[PDB]
């Protein structure tokens, strides 16, 4: 998109760069395309986004109480599906939503509040996006383990279905599944693996992500369940997803990559990992066999791309790694 | 100080704890001591501590005239020393503070504008602190890379010489330190080894930060230079450091824990490091050495504390140290 | 076998004990099993492996020329499959073979002079042995990347078939193999897993054993090979192997510790595995899910067992390995 | 010696070439320069030697009464300074060779003896040396964990002086050391740093040596001992070593490889390490700052040396620590 090697952020403070691209505005089909107070409701939202610099608490958006209403029904008609669909990751981090972050029937939950949470939790946060960003864009955020979420709720004569991803989408689909560690570690690695990548490689990876983030399928205890976020927040689609009708592939990063997929319909194909920390090995196998001059490595004490390109930087990288197994060794001593 | 193990924070955000313990107003023979006008000053400026977040940006400070003129006078004269008497890591830190924290002689810099650049420099932050903290609460806050920091500026009578620390001390003596990747590991290793110490130990490694962050001094080219944050604030302290009177000791963690010192009248004895991976070399094997049933491990995606008190906790941080030789593995081949 | 933990070897000097278990004489079916001259050859080679102890050069012994004739024709019939058929592995280690320990069409190698060249090349090392020894003895061995060895010929009647391994099977089927890194740490990590096992544990790992060593397939460039010794002996096996008629599933160490099969006839199933790396990571999860209260670690310096049962233990290990780290920090900087 | 960069082994077979270089017969001043019968037995002895190739079991040499008297005195009045005068590690190790290899007053142990002995306890082999040679080979053989090894006794008639290193020398100098595991290292260490280097740097590292292996010092339980083989095997050295008259400075490689030396006087100067763990530390910072553009790591399995001068040498090298961290990793969780 930029150049021999496209330009890629390096501090997360340039996420601030990798926002000026978006695409507003309904289309005929949209629940609420013809109700102009809702046009009104949603420009002020995006605004949000606009405005917000790296760094800055998210500011709370008072929700009208039909709104709330909207998602109530969101809330209350997925939960009642989650104990038996849903991979335990979800569920343990949904309960600690619940238990720490007001996830609740009547009330929707304020984006620096959530942020606050996976920031203690797994170090992801999260910045308001106006919806739906480049692929490079996206995936870079994801590097810094910066999540773009989006503000406005779903119109509300539709609640049982959105098209674009909404906060019903993001705060019941995702975020829970970035509250376990290996999964924001898996969702990282994607976005770390696209930093300066090309364009085609970028499409490749996206759909990765979509039959995964967004689709993916897992096992447990040789049972099926789900963790993209799309089956997560779609009351149709997860019991859909577990039926008989669909097929389901063996989560492989080169066959999913080239898989295509629609997004209108529910998905005739998904792909099931044997657990996070199989499917996270598989995908960085994956960027591995990805043509690239360099590797990046994430500083989390700076929340910087540190681009290891010769023999000094990897050496640089090094010594942080022995540090810590120098730390290691020393609890090995003291707990005897 | 609290049980058999003394409580400590595991969360940054309970560093909002470890405040509730300080010490106010002056003494007979300070400066300002029978100037009521500034006794305002400084309890207005106290109060940004007291109010203080874990989180929140910090409140900037209007600095009067006069405020500028005694910082003014402090940073001209002491920037006449340091070419010849600071370590390398002081002069780079200076200048990069210089180039991007608006560090001028004409305009106190602001808490926030330099907590934001060394974030991004080497993950530490600054807290606003109301003026000095118990040993062990201070050293606490070094474990998550937080440095209390002071707000008010000494005295307009006596620009050249301040008792108590105060921004001048902290922005010119300790900040451009911090700017260092080594000396900002050597800082937080201090207080890592501090988290649930005896009040011995506290007291040992007290004296350990005031014979090295205070007033530590080491060897370049074969030349002795200060890096300790007392002698790089204080334009006697500085040219006697360097000076045939007093002894200088190599430093030893051992040593210096147990040298007794004074604070009104100069040093009589100074530690050189030789280098400060070989000092933090040093300390940690000193902390090694320190009686405890346990270690600790800063997790900086969370700026949380790991114990690492069990076979299982140890092999989930190995987990990381894993992940990491994975990435250095790829770069080795990306490279060539 | 033994106790709770039966005894195993920690030193390869008691692989000397680990002998006394094996089983003589020919059966009805035997090619050469009413031949009183040849059934005279067999005890004198027997003999070798019964005086044999750990360290001594092995005894070289002198082929008749029919024993030459036999050899040369097993020889060059599968030498005519090998370049179709052979796992690359299997190639580069026979090409090996040829240039530096004359393996060749008219002349039977040495064990003492493969066995000289397996050390130079993997660590691994020949131990003549007397005919089928206990699962336990012989993984047992295989841990300290020992390979007990047959030395007589098969009788010269049948040339193409031989019921038990003979020399033809070692050295044209298991030797070419373990002159490969990769493929060497695989199988003394099987014989590493054996250790102390229970025998339930013990006949699990025996049948990987068969499914890999013996008889397993790997697909390179995506086409399927044979690496399995058995395979790689056997002219009619080798065919059949990668033919239509038998089934192939994914080398997946679970299903195969549990998959029957006999002897007499070839092979209706055989396992994949997608390269050396990949069986060999799939084969240490495996051993890892294996019921055991302390894991090995093989001491390459002392040829010993180091019992990793304990923090301390382990951290003994661990300093090994900071050592390394260590030494690949410095190439690193020399590298530039 | 040889080119830009030396030749050096790669193999520890060839240390096969890098004993070519030698020197013979005695000097006027030598205990038995005049005794013809004397001069009869070291040639048949050296003989031994010369014949010597890369992995035979070294020859027995059977030995007269009086050379077993020679031995019974070097012993017996060196056995009773060691308790007061000997490190830890020398009491150690010289327990064991009496516990397993038969270290007594009336018997002169054997080298093949002596050889297994450290095989299985460090890794270290002996090899039949004909009396000193040059300082790269005989440092190149402590690379691959070789002690080129006398077999020859000292002329009876002056026991307690011997200008030559002599079995008595090796045996009860040098061995003990030999079997424990920090030193080991640090003895390999001098030799892989000394593979390639130029003379000048074969002459510092000699002097490193020289100061520790032959005449080092450690501090014990604050107490001074001797650990230097030249040493242990010298009554009269031995106790002048731990007087008040030479001077002791602290164990500095860049200090000690330019420390001028001679040998026919006790040593004016000697070097105190604190602890082996320290001296190999210091020593590999030291041949860290070597001129090389590669570096060396030894293959235990194939008593190779494999040299690092790539990006993909390392990342090879890399592999082999990533699966050790494995099995470190495993045994972390079967320990609990
Ligand atoms: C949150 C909102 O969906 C966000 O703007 C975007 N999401 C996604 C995206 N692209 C992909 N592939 N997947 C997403 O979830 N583009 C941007
Ligand atoms: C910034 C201010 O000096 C701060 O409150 C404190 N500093 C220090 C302290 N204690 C020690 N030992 N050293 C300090 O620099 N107590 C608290
Ligand atoms: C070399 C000879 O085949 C050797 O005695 C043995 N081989 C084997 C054995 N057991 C198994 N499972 N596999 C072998 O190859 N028992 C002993
Ligand atoms: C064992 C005999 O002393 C051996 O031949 C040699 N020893 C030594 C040597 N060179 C040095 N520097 N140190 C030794 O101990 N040259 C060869
Ligand atoms: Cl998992
Ligand atoms: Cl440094
Ligand atoms: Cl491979
Ligand atoms: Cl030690
Ligand atoms: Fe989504
Ligand atoms: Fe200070
Ligand atoms: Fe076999
Ligand atoms: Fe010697």
């Amino acid at each position: 998109r930029e150049d021999k090697v496209p330009w890629f952020p390096r501090k997360v403070s340039e996420l601030d760069k990798c926002h000026h691209l978006v695409t507003p505005d309904l289309d005929l089909d949209h629940p609420g395309f013809s109700d102009q107070v809702y046009r009104q409701r949603r420009k002020l939202i995006a605004e949000i986004a606009f405005q917000y610099k790296h760094g800055e608490p998210i500011p709370h958006v008072e929700y009208t109480a039909e709104e709330i209403a909207t998602w109530k029904e969101v809330y209350v008609t997925l939960k009642g599906l989650y104990a038996t669909h849903a991979c335990r990751e979800h569920l343990e981090g949904f309960q600690l939503l619940e238990r720490y972050c007001g996830y609740r029937e009547d009330s929707i939950p304020q984006l620096e509040d959530v942020s606050r949470f996976l920031k203690e939790r797994t170090g992801f946060q999260l910045r308001p996006v106006a919806g739906l960003l480049s692929a490079r864009d996206y995936l870079a955020s994801l590097a810094f383990r910066v999540f773009q979420c989006t503000q406005y709720i779903r119109h509300a004569s539709s609640p049982m279905h959105s098209p674009e991803p909404d906060c019903c989408h993001e705060l019941l689909g995702h975020v829970p599944m970035l509250a376990d560690r290996t999964f924001a570690q898996f969702s990282q690695d994607i976005g770390l693996a696209s930093l300066g990548a090309s364009d085609e490689e970028i499409e490749k990876l996206s759909t990765v992500y979509w039959f995964t983030v967004e689709f993916g399928l897992c096992k447990q205890n040789g049972e099926l369940k789900a963790y993209g976020a799309g089956l997560l927040s779609s009351y149709g689609e997860l019991l859909h997803s577990l039926s008989e009708e669909p097929e389901v592939r063996a989560f492989d990063p080169d066959t999913a990559a080239v898989q295509p997929y629609q997004d209108q319909t529910y998905q005739p194909v998904y792909f099931v990992s044997e657990s996070f920390n199989d499917a996270k090995d598989k995908l960085r196998n994956y960027a591995s066999r990805i043509q690239r001059p360099f590797s990046v490595k994430f500083d989390p004490y700076t929340l910087a791309i540190d681009v290891l390109d010769s023999p000094h930087t990897i050496q640089r990288s090094l010594e942080g790694v022995q540090d810590e197994l120098h730390t290691l060794a020393h609890a090995l001593s003291a707990i005897s």
